[PDB]
Parts: C-alpha cells; structure tokens; sequence
C-alpha cells in the first residue's frame, strides 16, 4: 500500500465545523453489505475536521486503503484534515485498548509508556498519514481490566497522554498533526485535562440532547446544574475559548432510548425535505450560541455525519421506519451550519473602523482577538506599552475588560468616558443567550453585574485632560500621578474615593493639584473631585484582644465593647455617628469631598446578624451579649460573621478578677476501649461537633462507655449534654463516671476484658434533669474511664449522649503525679515513722505540689520540678 506524501494546505481559521463520520458506512467498509452507499471522501469542503471513527469495520477491510490512498488526498485539497478517533483505553491497556494489549511489548513502565506513545502515533496517524488524533475521554471508553473501571489504568492514560503530547500537537515535535480532546465530562470529573491541555489543538465536548443544552436538573433545589456555561467556565481555566468546540448529533438509524437527541428536526410527512433545514434547532443554537466571557468559540461539530438531512423521528408518536433507511448524504445541515457561523457578527474581523490607530488596533488584535466577538466578551489584561498610538478612539467597544493598562502614552492628551472601556463604571451584562432554559424553574435570569475593569496610567507625558467622573471608581491605584506632568483639567467626582489623611488616593491626589499649580491654571472648573461615596468595609482586625475587669455586680456589653467600626479600602477607621461626622466635613484646597446626601446610615457596617461565643476556663459555653463580673472567672470570647459561623473574626480574652488557665477536653477525641453502647455512636460523643450534627444514640434502655484519654493529664472537671432541647422528658436522670486505679490485671494484651471486672472508683455520681450538667473533680490522674448513663424509662427507652467532656489541664504523665503525692501526703500521715521535726522537710515540701495542682494559674514547669521534691523523700 502506497501512502502519497501530504499535500500543502492552508492554516485551520475559526469558525470550524468538524464531523464524526462512521465507517460502517463508508461503501468500501463492507462490500457485501450493499445498504451502506455514503462515503467520506464526499464531505464538503465546509467541514474543517473529519473524524474517522472506527468500529463494526473489518480489520483486512478496503476501507483503510480506499482512505490512506483516495479520502485523504482528495479532503486534504479542499482543506479538510482527516483525524483518527481513538478511544480513552488506546491510552492505558487493558480491555479493548489496541495497540496497548501488548503489555510485554509496551510495560507499565517510564520507558514503556515512552515508547507506547510512539506506536500510537505511528499506528493511528502516520500509517494512512492523518492529520491529527483525537482521544475520547468518557464512561463509555472508560479503562477496564476484566470489565470493572481500574484506577489503575487511568494514571497510565495520564502519563501516556502527556507522551503524546511531545510527539503531536501544538507542543509535539511533529506540529503539522493535530493532537484533540473529546469529551462529556466536567472539568472537574476529566482526570486528563489538568495535564492534557497544555498539549492539545483542540476540545470536543459531546453536549447532545436537551441535558447537553439546559444542563441535568437539580430536583432537590430546582435549579440547572452542568450548564452550557457551567461547562465552558469549568474548561476556561485550562484552555483558551478559540479551542472549544461543542457538538450535536445526528439520528442514527434504529437507536433505542437513552440514544435520542433531538438535535434536528423532527420528522414531518407533510415535508419530505424538513430534516436538512436547520433553523431553530439545537444544531443552529449551538452554532449561534457564544460564551459570554473570554471569546468567540472554536465552533461546533456533529457525530453520525453520514446521517445528515435525516429527520428525527417523533418522540411519543407512532413509530417511523423510514427514517432508518440508509440513504445517500448531500451534507446540506453541514454546509448551512458553516455558513450560520460565518456569516455570525461575532467573527467578524477587527479592522480600521472599530480602532482607526493602526498601532492600537495591532495591540488589540494581538491581545484580544482578530474578531469583533472578542470585545464583547474579552475578560482578561490589555497593555498598551506603544508610544506610537495616536488615538484611543474604540476603546468603549471593549465591554469586560478586566484590566487597562496605559504605559507610556505620550500622545494621549485626553482620557473621558469615550476612549476608556465601557466598564470603567458599574455595567451589567448585555449579552442574550440562544440556548433555551428549563421552563421547571422561575422566570429567566436577570442581568449579570460585569466587574469593573481595573486602570493603571503611567508615562502619560503628554496628557491634558483626566476626566473620570460618574464611575463609582473603587480607588486611585495604578495612576502614576509623578509621571502625568502636562495635565491641566482633571475631574474625580462622584467616586468611592477615601480622599483623606496620607491615604493613596489624596497622595495621588495631591500630586496632582501640584500638576496643575505648576501650570498656573486652576480654578473650581478645572479640579473637581466632589461627592465622593467611599465604601464601607468590615475592619480586617480589631483593637481590643485582651480586657481586665473588677469583680462586681455588674453586667457589660460584650459586643459594644470589643466588635464595633467600619473600614474604608484606604485605612479610614470610623466607630461612631460623630466619627463620620468629623470625617464627612473633610476639606482638600478649601472644599468637601464626601457628598452630603452619603450619611452614616448608608456608610457604616451593621452587626445585626453577628453571634457570640463565650468561653470560660471550665469549657462551659455561652452565646448571651451581656455578660455578668459577678463571679471571678477568665473567659474566651469570639465573634463570628453571618457569612461564617466556625471560622471566627476576632478573638479575645476576658480576665475577671483574678486570671485562670483555660482548661481544655481532655476526652476529646477518646478512643473506645468497651462497654454497652454502639461504637459508632460512642465515638460521636468524644468527636468534638457541639452536640452532634443531626446524628444518633448508645443504646435502648441504658448505656455504659469504657474509653481512654488520648493524652492523659489532670482532670478537674467534667461535663455532659443531654440533646439540643430537641427532646424533653427523655434526658438522662441519673449518672455515673467513674476513674481507672486499679492499675492493670496485666493483659496488656487484652486490656478490655480485664477493664470490665478491676477495681474503679465513683468520682462522680449524677440525678437529675437538667440538659447540661458539669460539676468540678479532685484531681484524678487517670487513663480509663466509664461512664454509665440511664434515663428511667422503658427497656426500650432508647438512651442518648451526644456529647461528654473530661476538662482539666495537659499535664503529661500526671497519674505518676497523683500517686506520688498520694503516697507522701499518706506517709507523713504516720508520724510514727520518725521524728515529726524531721520530716517537716516532707510536710512543706507536699503542700507546695498540691497548692501548684490547686493554682488557678496552672504551671506545668512547677508542678513537674516540684513533683520531683516530694519523689526525693518518698524514695527515702
Ligand atoms: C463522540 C461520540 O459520539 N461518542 C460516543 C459514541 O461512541 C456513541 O456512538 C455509538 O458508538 C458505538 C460504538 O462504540 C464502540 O466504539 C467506541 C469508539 O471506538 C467506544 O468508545 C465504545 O465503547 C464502543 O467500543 C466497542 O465496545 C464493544 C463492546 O465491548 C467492543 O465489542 C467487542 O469486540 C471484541 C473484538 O475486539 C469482540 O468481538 C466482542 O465480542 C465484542 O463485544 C468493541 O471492540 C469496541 N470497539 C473498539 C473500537 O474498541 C456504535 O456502535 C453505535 O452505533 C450503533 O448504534 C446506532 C443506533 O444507536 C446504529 O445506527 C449504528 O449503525 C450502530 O448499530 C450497530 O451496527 C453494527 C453494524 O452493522 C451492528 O453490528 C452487526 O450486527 C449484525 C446484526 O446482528 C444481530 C444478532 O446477530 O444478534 C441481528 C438481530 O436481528 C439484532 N436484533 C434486533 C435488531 O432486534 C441484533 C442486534 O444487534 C441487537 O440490538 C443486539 O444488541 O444483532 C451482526 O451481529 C454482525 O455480526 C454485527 O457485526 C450492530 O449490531 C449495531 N448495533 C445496534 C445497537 O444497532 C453508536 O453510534 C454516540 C452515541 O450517542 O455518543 C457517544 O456515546
Ligand atoms: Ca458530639
């Protein structure tokens, strides 16, 4: 077989129109079978992309020496590259994978990989001498090995991909081979994308039918999900918007539900020829259809385009089998389809109408994009660093513009709103969609607000005029007003601006009133910067961390005193109604800025939706504002905003009378060791979440838990919950915990079965019916701990804990602590042993260790020396 060498073709132009022909259909494919009389040799020179896509095709068949030899050549001289389809497994191995089924030939291994991606090559694209492959990237070519999905097999994809890519594409050694991407998933749920992209020409996404279109549906909130938009935003991150292409799908002749597109007419017997028109069907939405930020698409395709001009059939009407004749194509949805997106304004090239400087319009095209479309909708930085632009007449055409960047700009004598982009003030989209919508949800959507697109002027010598008036411009930044030396006339007014103090904007301010007395040209027409609105914004940090009270009978705001201000994007920290008032009637030259009508109502942040939590050294929790000096106690108070209620905005400490070391759970994170309860429930008590997110109980009538302390240390108090008040009645009325001495009964092995039998003590005792119960403990220094609980109802009384707390202080290897000093406070108990004198050495030294254990100001450091004091003398 004789492969001809390829012919010259012109470079690939958008927009472009691609089609999956299937070779089944091809009449080379299977000579015997006569039904099938389309070829691909016979595509119009409007498609741009042919994709063969292979299967049900003989191998030995004359179908591949009919398109190495013939369809190639004679699509290549109307301009019309012919891609190989392969499918994600080609990639990978395993399952139907090709050439990759010989593993001994093509290991899993960095050379293996290597060398699989040059077979794959030579194999699918340089045998018949194609002109690009295209990977197929969803379930339905998903890797397998014996039939389930392998994990496995989708990493070597990623590798094998990447190999790919070196050897093809745009960043391949051989660039004259097209190396694509088809797709149906998210890029979130397309594992090859994230390294695929920098790699491929192209990106295919098979949105077929009405979900293809609208999107799947959300029944739970009543909203679209995987969007037409949803998709592109999701693939934007990784690929530019001249990349992707969006796909409908011809009917295939017999398909079975869950194969219905819908994408073309639908049949008609009082229209033969309904099938080949285009309008209004979802082929044409997607020709027409655009993004709305970034640029113009790459264009569409079709799969089945041997099935062009076929109508579909009807969705619940009597069955049509004419429909699933094999006819002869004459390609007329194909053509129409290229001339909708041809003649589209949206590509209509940029030229000396839009920009007139032929300096700004090459910066332009070379930034933005060679098409109208791409003003619209381009979203990303312009820099305009050549000094030879004359005029920046056409600048308003730009409609979302991210940022503006105007370097060096000697001959620009005027900046207004006409040569600046139109959302240099607030703007809202204009665009209109043309795909339809769920009619299951609300009335259409309403305009997307555009960001505004960020200003940087520096080296303008030769400016004039700065007029930025009426533009709700956020800041001053990026104007190099040192460098802006022949302004005369400059307008600020009606801006957000923080005018003030030694703030940016009033250094660039001021700046520039010296521009403007140097040229001796100044009076209240030639420098306006009035009515000035500045945001107010939440304070980033707060003043108050720490405050040290009296006890007293006495309650104070807690909020009032430690979470109040609002902050402009200067630095203006503004508390009070006269704050405002001392900054609204701010002069600069001899004249306000602040409007007037802009009042501490409109300026000032609110707390009306923010919470409080206040914690004392006993981990006993408080939501209440006031808070009462009545007892001697040191807090912990944080405040949360409505937009987050666990990561807190300020924190601080409160110190009433005397300070106390905040004590911290001790049980939290406990491991279950035994007991009556559940274990999957009894870890629900020691997880942390404050009284159990929506989960459940221990038992049916009454439940014990045995569970060690993660970091053992001293215990001095202890607490339990009962449910979030969602129960009443039902609260535990009687309790007991209890704390592990009996050392062990070996078994360290077997540390459960002995647990249940030793010897323990009763430390505490409860009965009651309160909701939260907490109670102070002597010191106990134990590891092992039992809690039993009981509600006094019926045998299936169905008990619940969502949570239990054992507070105290992290002092490690504090049972030694306790025993010890157990074991010397009982020695000098005895003063028969000796001389009482002598061993007063003893007596001092003992009440030193329990006075540091009894400390509100736990010390570690002098509890563990003085540990060793009363070790000495016990040790004798
Ligand atoms: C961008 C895009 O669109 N992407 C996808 C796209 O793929 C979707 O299009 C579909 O693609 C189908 C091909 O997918 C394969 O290739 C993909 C890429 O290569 C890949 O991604 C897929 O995963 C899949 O891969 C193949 O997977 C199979 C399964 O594992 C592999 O098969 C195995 O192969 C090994 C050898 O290696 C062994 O032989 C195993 O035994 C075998 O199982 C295969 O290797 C994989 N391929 C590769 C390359 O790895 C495509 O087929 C779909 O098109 C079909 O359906 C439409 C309608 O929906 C129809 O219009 C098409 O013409 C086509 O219909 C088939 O036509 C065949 C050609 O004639 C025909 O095959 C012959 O049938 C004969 C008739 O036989 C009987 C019988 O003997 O029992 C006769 C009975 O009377 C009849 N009963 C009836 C009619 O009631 C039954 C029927 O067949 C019955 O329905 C049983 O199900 O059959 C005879 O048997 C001949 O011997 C035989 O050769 C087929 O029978 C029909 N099939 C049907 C269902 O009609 C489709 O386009 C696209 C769609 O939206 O979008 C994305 O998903
Ligand atoms: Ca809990």
């Amino acid at each position: 077989m004789k492969v001809p060498e390829k012919i010259p073709m012109k470079p690939l132009k958008g927009p472009l129109y691609g089609g999956y022909f299937r070779t089944w259909h091809d009449k080379t494919s299977d000579p015997a079978e006569k039904d099938k009389v389309n070829s691909m040799g016979e595509l119009p020179k409007e498609v741009d992309l042919a994709f063969v896509f292979h299967d049900w095709t003989k191998d030995y068949s004359l179908f591949w020496q009919e398109l190495a030899t013939k369809h190639v050549p004679t699509l290549n001289k109307q301009g019309t590259r012919v891609i190989r389809t392969i499918p994600w497994r080609f990639l990978a191995g395993g399952d139907h994978s090709g050439i990759a089924e010989d593993a001994q030939k093509y290991p899993n291994t960095p050379e293996g990989n290597k060398a699989l991606a040059k077979a794959i090559v030579d194999e699918y694209v340089y045998k018949y001498n194609l002109d690009g492959l295209d990977v197929m990237i969803e379930r339905d070519s998903i890797p397998k090995v014996n039939k389930e999905e392998s994990k496995e097999g989708i990493e070597r994809s990623i590798q094998v991909f990447e190999e790919i890519g070196k050897l093809i594409g745009p960043k391949g050694a051989d660039k004259s081979r097209l190396f694509i991407m088809d797709s149906t998933y998210m890029a979130d749920k397309n594992p090859l994308i994230e390294r695929g992209a920098p790699y491929i020409d192209l990106l295919l996404v098979q949105v077929y039918g009405t979900q293809g279109e609208k999107g799947g549906f959300d029944n739970a909130n009543h909203k679209a999900v995987d969007t037409m938009e949803e998709r592109w935003e999701s693939y934007s991150k990784y690929i530019r918007p001249e990349q992707y292409m969006v796909g409908f799908s011809f009917y295939e002749e017999k398909a079975n539900s869950g194969n219905l597109w819908y994408d073309v007419n639908v049949e008609d017997d009082t229209n033969p020829n309904i099938g080949s028109e285009i309008k209004g069907t979802r082929a044409e939405r997607y020709a027409k259809w655009q993004p709305k930020t970034g640029g113009v698409k790459g264009g569409i395709f079709s799969y089945g385009i041997d099935r062009d001009g076929v109508a579909h059939p009807k969705k619940n009407g009597p069955k049509t089998p004419d429909l699933d004749k094999i006819v002869k194509s004459d390609y007329k949805v194909s053509k129409a389809l290229k001339k909708v997106m041809e003649n589209d304004k949206s590509y209509e090239l940029i030229d000396q109408k839009d920009f007139p400087d032929k300096a700004l319009r090459e910066a332009v095209i070379a930034q933005v994009g060679s098409r109208r479309g791409n003003l619209e909708r381009f979203n990303g930085t312009l820099r305009l660093d050549n000094p030879d632009i004359k005029s920046l007449e056409g600048l308003n055409k730009l409609k979302k513009l991210a940022k503006l960047e105007l370097i060096g700009l000697s001959q620009i004598t005027k900046l207004d709103s006409s040569v600046l982009p139109e959302n240099i003030k607030p703007t809202k989209d204009t665009l209109v969609s043309v795909l339809e919508t769920y009619k299951n949800d609300d009335r259409k959507e309403e305009a997307k607000a555009i960001p505004q697109v960020a200003l940087t002027i520096s080296g303008l010598t030769g400016l004039k005029e700065l007029n930025l008036a009426g533009f709700d411009r956020d800041s001053l930044a990026g104007i190099d007003a040192a460098s802006l030396t022949s302004l005369e006339k400059v307008d600020l007014s009606s801006n957000k601006l923080d005018l003030a103090a030694g703030t940016e904007n009033r250094q660039i301010l001021d700046t520039m009133l010296a521009t403007v007395t140097k040229h001796g040209g100044v009076s209240e027409k030639t420098f306006v910067f009035d009515h000035q609105k500045p945001t107010g914004l939440y304070p980033d940090t707060y003043g108050t961390k720490s405050l040290q009270l009296p006890v007293a009978n006495d309650t104070i705001d807690l909020q009032a005193k430690l979470l109040f201000g609002t902050v402009t994007n200067q630095g203006t920290l503004i508390n009070s109604e006269a704050d405002y008032k001392a900054y609204q009637e701010q002069e600069i030259a001899g004249h306000r800025f602040v409007d007037s009508s802009y009042d501490y109502k409109a300026f000032a942040v609110t707390y009306k939706d923010y919470k409080i939590k206040v914690t004392d050294s006993t981990l006993g929790v408080t939501d209440h504002k006031d808070l009462s000096t009545s007892k001697e106690e040191t807090y912990k108070v944080e405040f949360f905003s409505p937009i987050n209620s666990t990561k807190p905005v300020h924190e601080a400490k409160i110190v009433v009378g005397e300070e106390k070391t905040m004590m911290v759970n001790l049980a939290e994170g406990a491991t279950i060791i035994g007991g009556d309860a559940d274990p999957t429930n009894a870890k629900k008590v020691f997880d942390g979440l404050l009284n159990n997110d929506t989960t459940t109980l221990s038992t049916s009538n009454k439940a014990s838990i045995i569970f060690e302390l993660k970091e053992p240390g001293l215990v001095k108090h202890w607490r339990f919950f009962n449910d979030s008040k969602i129960s009443k009645a039902d609260y535990i009325k009687e309790a007991k915990l209890e704390a592990f001495v009996g050392h062990l009964e070996d078994s360290s092995k077997v540390k459960d079965s002995l647990e249940k039998s030793t010897e323990w003590v009763t430390v505490s005792d409860y009965s009651g019916e309160a909701q939260e119960f907490s109670q102070p403990l002597n010191n106990i220094g134990a590891k092992y701990w039992r809690i039993t609980i009981d509600n006094k109802k019926s045998q299936y009384g169905y008990v619940s804990l969502p949570e239990l707390q054992i507070i105290g202080h992290r002092l490690p290897e504090a049972a030694t602590v306790m025993t010890t000093m157990a074991a010397a406070e009982e020695l000098s108990q005895q003063k028969d042993k000796f001389s009482q004198e002598q061993l007063k050495e003893l007596e001092v030294k003992v009440a030193a260790l329990k006075a540091a254990l009894d400390n509100k100001m736990f010390n570690a450091d002098t509890i563990n020396a003085s540990f060793a004091d009363v070790k000495a003398y016990i040790d004798k």
